[PDB]
């Protein structure tokens, strides 16, 4: 996929962007906001193709709300907007997003010169509420010093992870998408020993290996967030962290975003890391990590995108 | 695909070469072309294999009448030879070319060592009348200093614009392509302003960002070839222009070569470009490009290429 | 095919490793090989995922003795061990081997590291008979001074060459490959004038140009691998030669690694090379290099390897 | 200059980060930041060793009343604090700082973590009062579509106009560098023609040619800032300009900072900007860009720098 | 060296533009060219400042005759016209030129738009009498496949030998550079054996090994290009070559480009290659590669040329 | 500095080879050794030539007896051979060399084929006794994890320290370079936690962050590696760490190559490291890592390595 919006299966790049709109309530808002999402390739195209690499994507996804001010049926099975979730700790709240626009290139200027035509194009028909530049740390690193990101499917796995599906054809080729901003108390993290951590997370922190299951702590992040079902088929999503940050701010990020042709999948996990499993016995990332967004959106293929 | 002759859809490129040749008239002549280009995956893979990256890429087409040497039983759909165009001020000519090879590689060197292995192979059995050595300008700009291939389709929609279909399924996974040299007066050019130069395209010239209904004239550039059927159905064409020129002889040119499905979508692109829509109402472009080729040339598949003659 | 364990198509590469290993007989063994092997792709992930490129792949084979140990409920249709070949001046031995690991990327330390983490994850479980760390020598050269790997299948063809098969839909997806460790004998080769050692090839040397019908000797390494059947259709297989070597030990080497769906063929190439076509008129290429080693390996599809 | 603190003459780069700190008014505070940036090589190195390219610089700054606070004589000859400008129209603003760190690498992360650990050591010693993170934007362009750095001296030329100086033989190697923090009004610019901007500027918009002199607006840009003496010397200045913003916040960005051997010649090019010349006659380039920072700061060498 | 011009000791580049040109007698002409040249570096940062990796540069020559017409005041030490050379069987052409643009990059699109920008300034005060545009064939051999640039002296040495020189003060920093623009028979080239080109050249084609004293022909090309002098001190020149050339005229060329601080060196070895070392012994690469073209230029320091 | 023998400053690269030769008695081996040598600019610049970013780089070491055999009459200052340590439980022995080759380049082929030319013109005259393939492991890391190579000087430091001048005039530009090739213990080396291996080392494992004074062993690697005289003048060495190894015999390396202008510093950082300082208080990474060789060269100036013999 060179230069198509929709490319939910790209593999991670140096640069992202991540901005989250709110729709303008007139109609006329509707209107432009519309033919601007569904005429996306203009300027993918218009930026992506001054790069040889064609490196540049832009995948767009429109909130439950949104979706039902322009359309009535069809809606695809799943669309609802993001689940809030109180836990015995910690706390992951549901905030504001009509549009998302996740963009990938191999160079920040591409991804910055991508947004400033789409929030111009869409003017005061719209309003940014979030916006996090991301960037690639180390060798796929976040800013806890983890590689992140190692066990995401890939190929023909993550095509059937992320993609629907002949259980809900019409919108066949799209794709839930779940975003979080998480800040982290780098303080706090940097008290913990390195094997702590690795409890924590459940994988060794410089070699990046898993931790033997006699070993691996029942709430550890990989434990937690491993998802077999009655049968023992396991259930993937497909993610694509990014850190970002500001010093002066002393605020250093992880921007979550994952993928999956089913949201109930994404939400378990966020249930199992938040309230626990057994309940309770929750996911100490979130000791030292704070989520300050929480938005749902659909993805839908090019060919839905482009009819609106 | 890597190394497979016949790739149509292969991305832009840092370097090209589009060699054009006349066949000889005898049949020693005709048996020595279809040798070279039926087994055309050897000297691709013989000079593509030595980089790593495998960048290296060869399109083969042939012409309408040496088609007819070659297989008078069996003839795609839509070939026959460029149909040339003549309004008022600006002509698209049709010139000879029984052959075209268009090669793609990141390095110019690959490119080069590829001609160089065809031309000696196909010996006196045929003529080069066209070569230019095209390069990739700055952001994917041609000489006039827009970025240029912006809108040319990507992935199925690529597929689907420039490939042969059920519409002709003993040609399936072949195309039309079309190639014209043009040259541009850059003093000309240079004269009018950036915004008219936007006008005469239809896009933004730096941030290569489409003007809006409104400010788009009815014959600039793109909106000429924007092709809408009835149905209100699209029809695209792959293009993949490329610079060229010379300093001294104050040559700068666009390499032009579209490659369609069916070549009726490229050549009303031409009437609408030289014969203007409504009629006179032509491309300025072509106030500042003046075409020195037009040759159409079909592209077997590779199965249908390896066939030839025998 | 990003991060895919049994990615058999992929390209050359700057740097591969490959691996042959005897298991031990305790049913011990036969069990911790079972697992590290059909998780694969754990380590093949911790270790890849850390190259922004994704270039790292790793192919397993597996041994027809050890196959039986582990699975004699299915067998592939030609899983057998490798054939001695003894011909007229020079011979090809078989070698012990139950695992193979054929391992790529863009880097040596990405090789290196899977590897590490593999054999330690093997312990005392098996044993490492064969190591090669083989390097892309100038423009595709072998240590001959000869452009090698020019007439490999690629896309479509390479699939049809080295994937099963219709005919033997059990295994489906997977291949067999044979590997032959070769040791040259550089000054001999070096007395050959540039047209003598062409005439041995089948090719010219700088340019790598194929030799015409009529100045190609009927015993070149390329007519004798040659493999047209009665119909006219040639089959062939999928190469993936190294460079490695020893200054000090004065050994030169082409590590050899042939792919096909039936490797009838690629013995086939092995035997008029070795014995000649007619008899007795055998690759001048083996006047000149030395295998040392020969086995053949089943290569399962993920699924099939997923599941040992 | 491989990973070397005040490597003032250093090419241009992918990513920047600016960092402006001011110092704690405690006397535990000038020890700490002393020793921390005059160890500045540590970090340097700490971060800059792990890529293969060596890309990462750090050119560290301190302003005039904090070298008071370090050191009695020497200072010196030129240091002051920026001086602020009152224009017919337009205003430069003097702000506060005492330290610079201007960092360059190929890459944000290495960028990123370098401040971080700068930052880090300081503690709170010192608190940022100013942090872009700069990014290339295409082929050299600022965000008002320019290419801009292009008449900067290099070789030769760029030492003499950067670096003292025999003229002040104990900081002989060190330098002035001013920085401005502009933010640009891109609705206002946009409304202009390219025709007009050129006429601002002073060169083409695309080719960036410069205008001819019988062409070349009395009060555009490059005009402003060409410096002559009576002797028909010219005097140039090292610039290292780059893109920064916020897309939600509207915030589109140059970051100027400029290197000179004597600021005379920086302030001069700044008055004639601001108040004009002929007087009133400034530079358009300011109608459109609006500073929201100045501050000078010295540049020690490597030994002045160690020795504190 | 970053975007200076007369950077005569730069490395080989990927692609090279070669601009011979004649200015008109006029006055005016006279004029028109020295604002060009001496602004030269000018154009050069207007194009080469568009790449990060800043590779472009620019060597202005000025021949005998025009240097005449513009400054009889004072002319370096050895500023003659190139003398033709009228040997046994091939001969040097002498050619005009009063101006050479030795440009260099990494890109063709550079060298062409720094050249579209020269030739443009100059308008009708000059005439493009010679044009090539050069590229790198291979691992940097010419068309007739070998290796070429080898022995280029490099660092000091190359200084040592290319620039201007205590014995001529007034001209330190200079050069002398003699062009010609050679064509191949490559027909003729490829009915000798590897073994009789090796003989030619005087090293082995592949591998680029100097052949051993005893089986050095004594008018091989190497042996004859070696010039040492009666303290048995050997003195080289830095040269330059491209390939070039047209599929179709079948013309295959190498543009020869040498620079030296004393041309009598090169021009030495031009007479042991044309006339003989004995006389009739002439360099065999004669046989197959025919200058077209012959001119000197002098080649001025930076200062020299900037004051024309 | 680009294909010139001798350049000792090279920034690090992907991939090394070092080699160590002995050299054969005879006066004919001895003269054979002295042509390699003296024009080893011949091959470097015979493979370098090749790859356009010319990264190939090449340094000459002598050993201290072949020095003797072969300029008798002028010995650079410093130059015996390599001291052997011994300490308690930990050993640096002094192995034989004459020769010492030290490739760097950015592709492994390149240094191959300069070892293999450079092999190939020695003939019988001299015998390899060591050969390390080393490469690039991670961000600059060696197998122990670490990244390794951070507080080398670099620019003027850099040569003041690894260059000899005004103190030996005879040999300004020339160095001192020691190499030891060490193996170490994997599975002891894992049983630490990372906090101890830190504290081994002497700054943090994934961040290469400097331990301060108060965290720091005075046992560390850092601290004994650090040199500083009773003026409290420091003095550095160039070092150039590359990993090697083998899976199957289970070797996991480092090849440790330091270079100065006086071997004296070099010296007592393995006496600090061997004996420890206060003695006894040895460096732990010897708990892990064991030298196999240790030799000392003298590394020419190109002037002074073209003259020989001759
Ligand atoms: C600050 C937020 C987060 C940090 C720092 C973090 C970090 C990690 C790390 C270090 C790993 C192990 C490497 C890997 O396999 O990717 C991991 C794995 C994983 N993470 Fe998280 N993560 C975060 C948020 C989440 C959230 C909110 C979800 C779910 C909605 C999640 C889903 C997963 C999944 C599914 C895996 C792979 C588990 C497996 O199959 O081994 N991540 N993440
Ligand atoms: C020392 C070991 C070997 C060396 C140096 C060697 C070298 C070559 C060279 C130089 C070519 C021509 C370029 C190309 O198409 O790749 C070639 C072709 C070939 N080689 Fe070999 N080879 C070796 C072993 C083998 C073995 C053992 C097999 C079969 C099991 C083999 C199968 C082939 C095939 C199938 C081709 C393509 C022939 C064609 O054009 O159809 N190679 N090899
Ligand atoms: C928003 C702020 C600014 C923008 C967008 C801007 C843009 C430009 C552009 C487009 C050029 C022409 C290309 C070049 O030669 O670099 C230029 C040149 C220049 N600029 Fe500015 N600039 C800005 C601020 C300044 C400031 C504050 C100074 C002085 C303190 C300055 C000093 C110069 C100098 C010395 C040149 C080269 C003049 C010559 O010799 O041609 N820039 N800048
Ligand atoms: C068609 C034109 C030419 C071709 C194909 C050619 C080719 C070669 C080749 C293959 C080498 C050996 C590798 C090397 O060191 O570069 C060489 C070396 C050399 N060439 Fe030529 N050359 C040509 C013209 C010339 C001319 C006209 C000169 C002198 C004006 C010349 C001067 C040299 C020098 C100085 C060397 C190095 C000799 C040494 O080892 O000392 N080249 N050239
Ligand atoms: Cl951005
Ligand atoms: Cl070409
Ligand atoms: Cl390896
Ligand atoms: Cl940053
Ligand atoms: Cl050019
Ligand atoms: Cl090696």
């Amino acid at each position: 996929a060179r230069l198509a919006p929709q490319a939910v299966l790209t593999p991670p790049s140096a640069a992202s962007l991540f901005l989250v709109l709110v729709a303008g309530d007139s109609d006329d808002d509707r209107a432009t906001v519309c033919d601007v999402i569904s005429g996306i390739d203009g300027p993918l195209k218009a930026v992506g193709f001054r790069e040889l690499a064609g490196s540049l994507s832009c995948v767009v996804g429109v909130g439950a709300q949104f979706w039902d001010r322009v359309s009535a049926s069809s809606k695809p099975a799943h669309l609802h907007p993001f689940v809030p979730l109180s836990g015995p700790v910690h706390s992951a709240p549901s905030t504001p997003g009509d549009l998302l626009f996740h963009i990938k290139a191999a160079r920040k200027d591409l991804c910055f010169e991508l947004g400033r035509q789409i929030v111009s194009a869409l003017g005061s028909a719209a309003t940014v509420v979030d916006e996090v530049h991301g960037f690639r740390y180390f060798d796929s690193r976040d800013l806890l010093g983890f590689v992140d990101g190692t066990e995401n499917p890939t190929d023909d796995d993550a095509a059937d992870s992320a993609l629907i599906g002949d259980e809900d054809p019409d919108f066949r080729g799209g794709s839930y998408v779940i975003v979080q901003k998480y800040l982290h108390d780098m303080s706090a993290w940097n008290t913990l020993s390195t094997e702590e951590q690795e409890r924590v997370i459940g994988r060794t922190k410089l070699e990046n290996v898993e931790l033997d299951d006699d070993a691996q702590p029942s709430n550890s992040h990989v434990t937690l967030n491993t998802i077999v079902d009655d049968d023992g088929v396991e259930h993937d999503i497909l993610r694509d962290h990014m850190a970002f940050g500001s010093l002066g701010e002393a605020e250093y990020g992880t921007y979550f975003i994952g993928y999956a042709k089913d949201p109930a999948v994404t939400e378990l996990m966020l249930r199992r890391m938040f309230l626990g499993e057994p309940p309770g016995n929750y996911d100490r990332v979130l000791d030292f990590s704070t989520a300050a967004t929480g938005t749902l959106f659909f993805v839908p293929s090019r060919d839905v995108l482009e009819s609106l």
